[PDB]
This record gives C-alpha cells, structure tokens and sequence, in this order.
C-alpha cells in the first residue's frame, strides 16, 4: 500500500479505508458526505472538487510547511488557503459543492 | 495563466513568480532555499520533496478543509500533517532535505 499522502480513494478502496473516519480533531479529515466517502475519485462530481487540489509545486509553494518531532514520529505540517474565483459563472455551484462535503460527517453516524 | 493551485514552478516561471516571495506572514509560503526558488520542479532534488505532496484524493481525504469569506474574497482553507516513515532507509536524508528548505528565506541577504 502507498504512503497515505499518495493514496487514491475509489469504490474498491474508499475514503474511510484510505484516510480514516471523518471527524473534528486536528489532523483528522473532515471532508466528504456519505456518497463521496463511499466512492472517492469514482464520485460523479470528483472533477469539480479536484480543480481545487494543488499540484505538488503549488503545495510546497503556497503552504506554510513545518516539521514536528513527537512521541508518534516525525511530521510534516501544512496550512494554506486557495482563493476561489468569485467572477467564475460556476462560483455559486462550486461553493455549494464544497459546503456539501465540509463537516458533512456531523449529520450521520 | 493557471489558477495559483495548478501552477508548476520551473526555471522559466520560478517559485517567486508562481507563488510569491517566501516570508513569515500566514498568507505567504515559507518553503524553499535559493536553489529551489530559482529552479522549481527543475530542482535536482524535486522528486524527494514531491514525495510528500498529497494526491488530489489525499488532499481532500487527509486535510481539515474550511471555507472563509473575508474582505479579499472566498477561500478554501486546508491544514494537516503528513507522517514520515522512520523505517524508510532515506528517512535521515529526508529530514536534512526538509530542514534545508523550511524557512530557508530567513538566511537570504
Ligand atoms: O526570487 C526572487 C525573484 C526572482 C526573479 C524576479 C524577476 C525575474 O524576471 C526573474 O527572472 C527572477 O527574489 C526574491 C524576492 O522576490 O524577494 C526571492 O529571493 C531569493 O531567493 C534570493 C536569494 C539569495 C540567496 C543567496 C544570496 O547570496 C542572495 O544574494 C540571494 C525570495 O526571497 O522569495
Ligand atoms: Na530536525
């Protein structure tokens, strides 16, 4: 199996299997409704989500990168923000799609 | 020009041009020494850095994702942490390489 950061979720290997249960904790993933969790990149609107994912160059160019050495190991930390184009005619639908998946786990077991 | 998150830095379109100068503010990237800044993905050790960058699936699976509406526009926020494999024979070289680039800008004239 690939390193966690290189994994690709699909119906055969879903978001929970690849990335763990969604939840509220720092360094727990919070993104995905039940349909996306189950289907990963097989999700019918995956392209409209993936348009916001950074290239490796942009991940290392845009982000605040840190390194932490703790009792669990050595961790590369990252924070950043990606600006949506509010002049894109698809902007309202993009906001609706992203909001549908952000913290969706709070509404189901 | 591509949306910022899809840009690829190269010798012709470098990290400063693609992603802005390195600096300490939360809106700036902090990653890259003078050689990676000038070369982007032409950098001789780029693969050893890119191995830590998340797939589109992992970026949305591992990260804490948010949406912030501020005076400057609408932002998709991301945070998370990637564990190094201390059983990787290249672990000690990965630590040295990441230490060369994190906040390297502090040493520039
Ligand atoms: O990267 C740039 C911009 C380059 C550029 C612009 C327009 C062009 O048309 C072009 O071809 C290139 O400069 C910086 C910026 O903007 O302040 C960028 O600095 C550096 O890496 C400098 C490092 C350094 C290290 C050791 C030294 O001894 C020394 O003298 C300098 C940063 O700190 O992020
Ligand atoms: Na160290």
């Amino acid at each position: 199996k690939k390193p966690r950061q290189k994994r690709t979720a699909t119906k055969a290997y879903n978001v929970t299997q690849a990335f763990g249960r969604r939840g509220p904790e720092q360094t727990q993933g919070n993104f995905g409704d039940q349909e996306l969790i189950r289907q990963g990149t097989d999700y019918k609107h995956w392209p409209q989500i993936a348009q916001f994912a950074p290239s490796a160059s942009a991940f290392f160019g845009m982000s605040r990168i840190g390194m932490e050495v703790t009792p669990s190991g050595t961790w590369l930390t990252y924070t950043g923000a990606i600006k949506l184009d509010d002049k894109d005619p698809n902007f309202k639908d993009q906001v609706i799609l992203l909001n549908k998946h952000i913290d969706a786990y709070k509404t189901f077991p």
